[PDB]
């Protein structure tokens, strides 16, 4: 462990600055009347007088729906062009890309005369996503010591919760602007974007892809740079086995099908699967729209968002001390029973709390209470299904398979988010409580599915993983000796 090592990761990881910001930003952006009024009339004309109406909740028609969706798969799509990339050039060239198509498309937001303009920039953010995010994983967990890659990793998912804290606020500031808020809101993610693109210059690659690419006597002064050490041979011995079975490998997606890839090809599919129907991105949503519901105004509405993003912050900070301390399986487990147990007692108060009113019209103390439940809910994946979904599908892959891992791992969870997100909008909009009985099923399926099948994976260095793999009751058959590095 040495200062340059954590620098490098420090900067790498503020690549999910990118994502936080558009998570956080954009449902403020659509609430603000100019912005509707310049590029959705049709929205702007229900939102009108609207007190008790929240304005994302009208983007469920067709035409919409693919505005929404356009960002999404465009992420989805150049995940699997990062995958490529990834590999051939370097995991710094796809974080640069990444930056870049981010840049791009926050100033054709920021500066949209029509609606074209704001679809443009929305399939370059969607660009970035993917690039960014298929990437920096990959080189967070090559580039950390084996001893602290979970905390380092986690890094990547705290910037995810600043963004989506600081977007929040700034939607805050702009919202209060005589005119162009939302041009300042949009095009402030530029500035994160430009930080991604002069890091990638700046930032080494990985000393795992520098020798798969030939860099021989490169990739081991990298090592030794950021392992502080001259002798780093046993750890070097990882990497040039690792490149011997990876270089016998030209097209990672025709045999990422094999059977000793199977483990690694079922998780990166399933984990980011399960972060999105924990009902993250509907819940934390539930109570700004309650609020707006009860009469209480767009800035107590706001008001709870950056409430539950504070959180939603200061939480990831648990799993930065535990990870690699206690391991993943217990963050999981634990945040898991806490989201669960939280999905029941908020669907039932709700429940509850009608049929003991009698005026029909929940109290605003009643409602504190709904965010106060829903952000312990918030907390529990801010510590497990958040920043695991980002670090473990990245450290179970062998090399050769490990860009292509991760874009799967992107691939699907961006399909899953907006699928999610989409077919729960109604229900969100209207207040249907049941949503956290149907969450609380699928999150009790996703703790036992990690119960029963996830190896702990602390601690061993990245590409020894197959040991973890060989241990496992179940995924033991899968795993040949001849293919395991280390032990
Ligand atoms: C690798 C690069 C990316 C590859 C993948 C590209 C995905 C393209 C999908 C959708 C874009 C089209 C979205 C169209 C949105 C139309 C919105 C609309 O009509 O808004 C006007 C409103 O209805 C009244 O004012
Ligand atoms: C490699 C590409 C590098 C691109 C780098 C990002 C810059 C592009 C962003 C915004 C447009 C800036 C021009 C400002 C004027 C906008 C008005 C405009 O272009 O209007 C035409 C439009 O078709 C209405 O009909
Ligand atoms: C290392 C850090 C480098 C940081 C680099 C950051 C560059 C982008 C910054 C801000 C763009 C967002 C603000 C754009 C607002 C435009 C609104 C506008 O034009 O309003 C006036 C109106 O047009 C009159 O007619
Ligand atoms: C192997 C994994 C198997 C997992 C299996 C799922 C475990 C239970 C999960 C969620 C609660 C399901 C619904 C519970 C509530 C049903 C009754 C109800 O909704 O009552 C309405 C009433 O008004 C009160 O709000
Ligand atoms: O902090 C909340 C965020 O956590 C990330 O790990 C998820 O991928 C996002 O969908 C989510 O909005």
């Amino acid at each position: 462990v040495t200062a340059f090592v954590i620098m490098t990761c420090i900067v790498a990881a503020m690549g999910g600055l990118l994502f936080g910001y558009d998570l956080g930003i954009s449902g403020g952006v659509t609430s603000m009347e100019e912005f509707l009024t310049k590029f959705f009339p049709q929205v702007e004309s229900q939102m009108k007088k609207a007190k008790h109406d929240t304005a994302y909740c009208k983007f469920d028609n067709q035409m919409l729906q693919l505005f929404t969706s356009s960002l999404y798969l465009a992420a989805l799509v150049a995940s699997f062009m990062a995958s490529v990339i990834t590999r051939k050039h370097g995991r710094k060239v796809s974080m640069f890309i990444g930056g870049l198509a981010f840049l791009i498309g926050a100033l054709f937001n920021a500066f949209a005369v029509n609606v074209s303009m704001l679809i443009i920039g929305r399939l370059l953010l969607g660009v970035g996503v993917g690039f960014a995010n298929q990437s920096t994983p990959v080189y967070l967990s090559e580039m950390a010591p084996a001893k602290i890659r979970g905390a380092l990793n986690i890094g990547f998912q705290m910037a995810i919760t600043i963004g989506i804290l600081v977007a929040n606020l700034i939607n805050y500031g702009t919202s209060k602007m005589a005119q162009h808020g939302w041009r300042v809101s949009l095009g402030l993610a530029a500035v994160p974007a430009v930080v991604m693109v002069i890091g990638s210059f700046i930032l080494p690659d990985t000393p795992n892809s520098m020798l798969e690419r030939g860099k021989n006597e490169e990739a081991k002064q990298m090592l030794k740079k950021i392992r502080g050490a001259d002798n780093v041979d046993h750890e070097f011995q990882d990497l040039i086995d690792a490149v011997e079975a990876a270089k016998k490998v030209e097209n990672p997606w025709k045999n990422i099908m094999e059977s000793k890839y199977r483990p690694a090809l079922i998780f990166c599919s399933a984990i980011p699967f399960f972060q999105q129907i924990t009902g993250i991105n509907v819940i934390m949503f539930y109570a700004p729209v309650l609020f707006k519901t009860l009469g209480f105004g767009d800035d107590a509405a706001l008001m709870s968002a950056v409430i539950t993003g504070v959180v939603n912050m200061l939480s990831t900070f648990v799993s930065i001390y535990a990870v690699d301390r206690y391991g993943r399986r217990l963050l999981f487990l634990e945040g898991g029973i806490q989201m669960f147990i939280c999905q029941l007692l908020v669907g039932s108060f709700i429940g509850a709390r009608f049929g003991t009113s009698g005026t029909g019209t929940l109290t605003p103390a009643t409602a504190d209470w709904i965010l106060a439940f829903i952000c312990v809910y918030v907390a529990g994946f801010a510590w497990s299904w958040g920043p695991l979904g980002w670090l473990v599908p990245s450290e179970i892959c062998p090399l050769e398979i490990r860009p292509a891992g991760q874009a799967i791992n992107v691939s699907v969870n961006m399909f899953f988010t907006f699928l999610i997100g989409q077919f729960f909008l109604t229900m969100l909009c209207h207040m249907k409580f049941g949503l956290f009985y149907f969450f609380a099923s699928m999150v009790a399926i996703m703790t036992v599915f990690i119960y029963f099948l996830l190896p702990e994976t602390k601690g061993v260095p990245i590409e020894e993983m197959g040991r973890v793999w060989k241990q496992h009751w179940f995924w033991k058959k899968y795993i040949p000796e001849d293919a395991i590095i280390g032990g």
